[PDB]
């Protein structure tokens, strides 16, 4: 049944409802949120500038980009099949931060929010070509430690290194099977015209 | 100022738990020891009994039953002060303070923290220990020193370990 799923989409080509900060204001924001890049596009649509400007030595950085506007969102069908999936293409190259997600269950006295992360590096070599990532969900999502799927607020990034550095994002979202993207057997001038 | 008394003679209010139950608690919350004394008064005993490895132990002692309390007078020469002593000694962890604040959505509650190593040496005997406020609720945190709603002890090492506190406050100038 979770085939029928529908995709969560993360970002896609608008300012998405978050905070990201840092400490000193390493991270490059506005609106408290991550800047979308309307140069470096993807597929023709813009992207999502993650974009550490100078060494970190404030000790830290985090962008939150909420799924449902700061509510929570019932993921749990998606974890065992369901993947995090996103491009990405760095300024350089060997980018590499911490990726991940954060719940809110306010009976949970000890701690109302909970995040389950990784790094990105252990799923992409980040080059200065855009590259497809997916990520898994039952990687990151598979608790015991409290975090509970069916309350997921965010998305996160978050600092892993001191380095400053930049990226971009495209098409982030959350699927609940597996894929291998398409395209019709058709032309670009089916219809004759071309939108 | 007022002092803001912790711990004095009874159990606290809050919760502490941990993965598997290593912690030792009851009704979630520290054991008051009475039969480890001092000053006449009893004692909160913070007891991991067995090497760690959930991942976690974590101890919240509320200053206000989680009414957030106002502390923003007692950064700048306020200290933390309580005395402790242990089992066997060197006894190491994490101790600070935890906020609450609905509307900072970055993080509705955040820790300001240090190990206790980088104040005393914890030894078999009672030792008085105090931690300035102002190393810890000194940051472009967001933390809020006027939003502190719990004390924290919590997992440095996975080593178990047993130590006792004792009149447990907050106190200023």
């Amino acid at each position: 049944g979770y085939r029928k799923l529908l995709d969560v989409q993360i970002f896609k080509d608008s300012p998405v409802v978050g905070w990201s900060g840092s400490g000193m204001g390493e991270l490059e924001t506005i609106g408290d949120t991550l800047p979308v890049d309307t140069t470096v596009t993807y597929n023709g649509l813009p992207t999502l500038r993650l974009n550490v400007q100078t060494t970190v030595q404030s000790g830290w950085w985090i962008s939150l980009l909420t799924l449902r506007g700061w509510n929570t969102h019932d993921l749990s069908q998606y974890v065992e099949n369901g993947y995090l999936e996103f491009d990405i293409k760095g300024k350089e190259g060997g980018e590499d931060f911490v990726i991940g997600f954060r719940d809110k269950v306010y009976e949970r006295v000890y701690g109302l929010e909970i995040d389950v992360t990784t790094v990105i590096s252990n799923y992409v070599t980040v080059t200065t070509d855009w590259q497809h990532v997916k990520i898994p969900l039952r990687d990151l999502m598979k608790i015991n430690n409290g975090f509970d799927p069916s309350s997921v607020t965010c998305l996160v990034f978050s600092k892993r290194y001191a380095d400053p550095f930049t990226v971009w994002f495209s098409d982030i979202k959350i699927t609940s099977e597996d894929n291998e993207k398409s395209a019709p057997a058709i032309k670009v001038n089916q219809l004759g015209f071309i939108p």
